[PDB]
DNA sequence: TGAAGTGGGGGCCTCTTGA
DNA sequence: TCAAGAGGCCCCCACTTCA
């Protein structure tokens, strides 16, 4: 049936995620929530981005 | 069918567990493994004892 | 009695998918 | 492409269960 499409993170969102990754490979529960607010993404999305980022690297 | 029995912890083991609990309500994996080794219990039993002790503390 | 089971949070890691 | 699915394994709290 119809399903929700994956939406790519913008250049700005990716830049900030990367900028933060350069300072911390792992984020605590509070930090994820905060960054998710700054990026306008969900806590989970930030959590998974870091997870895939640690894996990719 | 027959299933493994629940074995109680000795007075000495519980005494040491209650001693550590008065020092820390929670333990890290290294702390849980070192205590398990000392008491002759697995790390899961220790983990589960602190979990239960906390619930009962409520 | 009281350690252990059930089940519902989250989490990290690892590999793979497919609009 | 690349965020997300999903198996494998961990810690926590609530609330029982029954040798
Ligand atoms: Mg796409």
């Amino acid at each position: 049936g119809r399903r929700k499409p994956r939406v790519l993170f913008s250049q700005a969102q990716v830049y900030e995620l990367e900028r933060r990754f350069k300072q911390q490979r792992y984020l605590s529960a509070p930090e994820r929530d905060q960054l998710a607010s700054v990026l306008k993404l969900t806590s989970t999305q930030v959590k998974i981005w870091f997870q895939n980022r640690r894996y990719k690297s």
